């Protein structure tokens, strides 16, 4: 291996795409058995957060920092760092880092970095006697010890080309996308790479052919190199005067793009730079295709010197762990559900709301009452059980603004609350005082009905001694001199206009004859008619206060639109309406 | 097999001991890849309900009916009925599964049913031609084929004892525990069973060893039987005049428990059970031990007869799924985390508040203001930030009952509504206009600050034009001349007892020079002052309404509390006012 | 409205210290990180939490106060009438009960 | 209320934090939610 090792400690320059790499270098240290390369990440968008990097199955939590000097404060371990920014600030973020003591690799991934920048980074590289990387390389790949960069491609991908362990092959690329392709003609046709390095495809790359030769050459692991050049530069012709000049222990493979002089001194032209590479006794190939051939002959030849050995990668290699999802659609995972759901699937093109699907519903004419039907009763309603639901909801809609879930809504639109938030407000007040007594109506006149059919006064003597008023009797405004229209209309519909036999309701209207008799304000109220017509279909007892909270909620929402459509300012309660029966003032007492 | 095969499909009369035995049953269906035994579960107590039972990985959703009749209903499938509840109740059940048509097959799991209603059933069973087991019968195991019950154990020991597939042994046994034993006896010794049948340890069981001997001769698969009966009644004897009466294909290996003839005629005795059985020509072992012995005899004597084939278990069985937190352990899934947080620890024996332990910080004399710090900052406060988070609680505590969040709880107090709902609709209230321009007086201020320094006009200018009123300016009853001595505490406490430079609040307070000329309202109040400060401390801009929403619920419980303790009745706005800008009157057109 | 003693104030002190947090599983916790992830202000995330404050999670409070002072007072040595009382007439006793707390995995908040 | 004062520190201090974090919209996992339905079924004409 050459740059990176099992020594690597990463710092991540970067956003998205750095985390995106920092996933694939954390595939290759599961495979490979080794710590996370990550340590942290530096962006400045998000620093303070936390990036779940999984290691196979275990999630790891890598710390995002504003910047180095906190980062490396926290991780002194750290000695390489990653560019994934913008062209607009890696060079900065790349100076940063050469300067930091620790650093001692930076790596560019970078496209579009300005020439006269990548020359300064250069020069600073230089000074400091740092190595540089890039810009525009795709990273650094030694088999078996570290992963810089997306390099490498798939999981699938490291497998086939052995990159789990060490080869006796070098790969040097220009080309980001060919460096998996020599990757894996090392693998198909020697005994796969050492190192493999992307210099990049930029005009000035921060470290040239020859220095990365220089270290292949010195690296005992390495005995043959895969390098893959293009027209343009003098990069490959540098290579072939470093071959030439002394007798190196490497062997030099290459192949140069750009023989396309028939398409519409030329010192940097393919066909010099592969003479000059084939004369300093460089296996040049005609073509790509011949590269492989090339790798086949050079294996052959270490396998003959006896500088390889044929062991058969004898090795048992770890696997991905497959998603949660995965292994339950195949049912080899127990997932016990954190909720179960009896009323609607939403998984198909269109919900279903009781094994009906929504547009259907539509299409065949069925309204809003047949889907409260739906969801409430898993039953679709009878013509009958609809024309009920229908008139409940739309005389319970709204009763004015000083009703307390009204009012609440008002309150909380005037103090510039957002609608769904502001009926909120107001719905809590729906509860055993206002409105929300149609559960308890429905079954404390059941229970009369059963247990006290010819005792009003039996009945009223339990209620009193056991639970207090009786839900669904009495009103603030409403009494025998103001009659509640809204009672007399549902009684006189459920009557005079449908085939319903109300025990639950001709038994409360007694209990009314009797308690107005007491007090005129004892009337039976919505609540209470609501609650024993209801009763009186045989609906759950559970869903009948969801009658009146979904009623209330059509006034409620109007009225937070009509105090939108005023503009209407704060409310703050007239002091004169306030009874301020408080403690006469005093000091406070020393502790 | 003979009772239980793979067209048996049942229901189960009874709850949570009912739902273990068809858990159980499930694991059965999934190892033998038959579809589920269970279709219904009848149970009054959970009607309507739905069963969760695990298929393998696979939910599966059995359906609870409320009685039988809507079972078969629903499944007419249904041909088997187990019964798991109490004796009180078991006899009607188990009479209404043996009159339903569809139902051949009746097997009772009950203990204590009394002899009477057992004898009743199996004269009922008889009339109708049906099978009846039990009572006291842990089930009917077919191997390969069905499971009723919980008999077989654990999945290891539906394995161990080669429950997948059609041994040449047919176990009946009075014993729970021992049909189980004699299952692994058979795997052990010879090739496994065929079914095993417990009839119950009841003094009248439903079917005796003879109706079950007779069913075994007519199946073929069975070639021998092993029976374990006991001291008390006669069943074995009648097997033995079975055996003895013709000559049978069945080979009967038998052991009869109960020789201690030591503790206190005896025609039932386990001795003269063994002669009569011995003499029909069963083998008979001295001891239990000996019984492997026996069907090691019978094995490798109908091998060598030809009637058994040594064919070796080479089957790939199906292992249990483990729950998704075994396989996470192992780090051999990846479960993508709903949620992270970062603020606070509950696995431990008590919480850990930004990796500080509670009690810990209890003892060592910190207060509320430092879990305050803690919780929003994830930094244990300072002495300073400390009292000046203590002071910003307590001044904030409330401020009378007129205002929207105070109001907002004592409506909802009155409505009868509990405490922790009441307070949410008062807290809905806290926004731009109450209370939650904390946060926004902090941004601002702040920008004005960095943006406008010696420009309170330009930024006034800016705000009209990009955000309307001013976050932390204005108030409804304080003003110039009614000063907030809230804000003059808190500027007077940070000038005067604290060395802090604030910035922030420096502005703020030149602005309300500016805007208190222009309206004697214009104040900058508790809001902005608190939003201004906590800005120049450098506490997270998140956290800045966190105060007064804490604050303010002092005062909203305080509300609440109150108006409870004076029994409150609803509030319903006065009609004097609200001004009823409403549409005239008008009839509603016909549709 | 009664200015506390240094031991009363002490204890107040306490009690809103150790329930301050109990980490992101529970229902108020849970509501507010729902709300908060929906992208609603904290005053009306918070209000969502404050919810799901009530028999089952955090308010059982009130109802454990007033039912061991009845046990004081009506079942003073008598434990077992206590708890058939409340089984008949209320259901599981308020204060009584945790879903990962345990005899095994005691609850250091009560102990201290 | 010295629950309800109390869990309060806790849920503002939760609210902070999924903000901090910029948490996203929280939509329940399928495989967590047991869809125990009405078998689909055509709708009948009115
Ligand atoms: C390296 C590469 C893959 C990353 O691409 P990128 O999207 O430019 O990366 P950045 O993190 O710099 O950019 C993402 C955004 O974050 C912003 N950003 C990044 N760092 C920032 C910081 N410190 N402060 C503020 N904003 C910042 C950028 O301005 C950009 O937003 P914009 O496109 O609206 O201007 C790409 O540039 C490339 O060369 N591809 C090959
Ligand atoms: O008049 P008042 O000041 O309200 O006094 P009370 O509470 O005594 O009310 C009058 C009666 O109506 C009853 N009452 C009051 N509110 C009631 C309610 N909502 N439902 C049923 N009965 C009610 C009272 O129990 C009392 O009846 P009783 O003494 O005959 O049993
Ligand atoms: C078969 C066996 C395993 C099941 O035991 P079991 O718990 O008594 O079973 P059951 O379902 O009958 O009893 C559980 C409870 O449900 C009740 N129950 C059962 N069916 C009921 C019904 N149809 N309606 C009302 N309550 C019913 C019982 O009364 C019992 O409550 P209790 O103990 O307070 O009296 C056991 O009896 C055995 O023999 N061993
Ligand atoms: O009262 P009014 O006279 O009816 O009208 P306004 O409240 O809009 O006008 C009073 C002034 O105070 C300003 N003002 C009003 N409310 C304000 C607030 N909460 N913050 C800051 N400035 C405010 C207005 O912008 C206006 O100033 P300008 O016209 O000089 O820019
Ligand atoms: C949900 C729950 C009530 C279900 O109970 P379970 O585990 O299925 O079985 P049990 O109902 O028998 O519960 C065990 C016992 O603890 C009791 N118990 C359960 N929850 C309780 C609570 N919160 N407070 C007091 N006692 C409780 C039960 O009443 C029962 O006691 P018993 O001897 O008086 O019958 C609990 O758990």
């Amino acid at each position: 291996s050459i740059l990176a090792n099992k020594d690597t400690r990463a710092v991540i320059i970067g956003g998205v795409a750095g985390v995106n790499a920092a996933k694939r270098m954390a595939q290759f240290d599961f495979l490979v058995n080794r710590p996370l390369t990550v340590q942290a990440f530096v962006y400045p968008p998000e620093a303070g957060q936390q990036k779940e990097i999984f290691r196979g199955g275990e999630l790891k939590n890598v710390t995002v920092y504003d910047s180095l000097a906190p980062a490396l404060e926290e991780h002194p371990d750290i000695n390489t760092a990653l560019i994934y920014l913008g062209a607009s600030r890696a060079a900065q973020a790349a100076k940063e880092a050469l300067e930091s003591p620790n650093i001692q690799l930076v790596s560019m991934i970078t496209e579009g970095v300005p020439e006269k920048d990548a020359k300064r980074l250069k020069k600073l590289a230089q000074k400091l006697g740092k190595m540089l990387n890039g810009p525009s390389s795709i990273g650094i790949m030694s088999a078996g010890e570290c992963r810089l960069g997306v390099i490498g491609g798939e999981f699938k991908n490291l497998k086939l080309c052995n990159l789990y362990r060490q080869g006796s092959f070098g790969v040097l690329t220009k080309s980001g996308g060919l460096s998996n392709e020599a990757m894996w003609l090392c693998a198909q046709n020697g005994d796969g790479i050492t190192s493999a390095v992307a210099i990049g495809g930029d005009a000035y790359p921060g470290t040239d052919f020859v220095t990365y030769l220089e270290m292949f050459e010195k690296d005992p692991a390495t005995k043959a190199v895969v390098m893959i050049g293009e027209v343009g530069g003098n990069l490959e012709e540098e290579a072939a005067e470093w071959l030439a000049a002394e007798p190196r222990r490497i062997k030099l493979i290459a192949a140069i793009g750009g023989t396309c002089q028939e398409v519409l001194k030329g010192a940097g032209s393919a066909r010099s730079k592969m003479n000059a590479l084939r004369d300093a006794g460089a296996y040049v190939p005609d073509t790509f295709g011949g590269l492989s051939k090339e790798i086949k002959k050079v294996y052959e030849e270490l396998i003959a010197a006896g500088e390889i050995s044929t062991e058969i990668d004898e090795a048992v290699l770890p696997e991905l762990p497959p998603r949660v999802q995965e292994v339950m659609k195949q049912g080899e995972v127990i997932v016990e559900p954190l909720i179960r759901t009896t009323i609607s699937d939403d998984r198909g093109e269109e919900p279903r709301y009781a094994g009906y699907a929504a547009s259907e519903l539509c299409s065949k004419g069925y309204g809003i009452e047949d889907v409260i039907g739906l969801l409430w009763n898993k039953k679709l309603p009878t013509r009958e059980e609809s024309e009920i639901i229908k008139r409940i909801v739309m005389i319970s809609a709204d009763h004015g603004p000083a009703v307390s879930g009204a009012f609440g809504s008002i309150l909380a639109a005037c103090a510039g609350i957002d609608m769904p938030q502001a009926v909120s407000a107001g719905m809590t007040m729906i509860g055993p005082r206002f409105g929300g007594a149609v559960t308890n109506a429905g079954k404390y006149f059941k229970m009369a009905v059963e247990d006290y059919p010819n005792d009003i006064p039996g009945f009223l003597s339990w209620m009193k001694k056991n639970v207090g008023p009786v839900p669904g009797i009495g009103h603030r405004v409403k009494s025998v001199k103001n009659p509640d229209q809204r009672v007399k209309y549902l009684v006189s519909y459920i009557k005079n206009e449908t085939s319903l036999h109300t025990p639950c309701l001709d038994y409360a209207l007694e209990v009314e004859k009797v308690t107005t008799a007491k007090k005129g304000n004892l009337i039976l109220n919505v609540d209470g008619t609501i609650g024993c017509i209801l009763m009186d279909l045989d609906f759950p007892v559970h869903s009948l206060n969801g009658f009146f909270v979904l009623a209330r909620t059509i006034g409620m929402i109007g009225h937070w639109i009509d105090q939108n459509n005023q503009n209407s300012r704060l409310i703050r309660l007239y002091d004169y309406l306030i009874n301020y029966a408080v403690k006469p003032e005093q000091e406070v007492p020393e502790k």
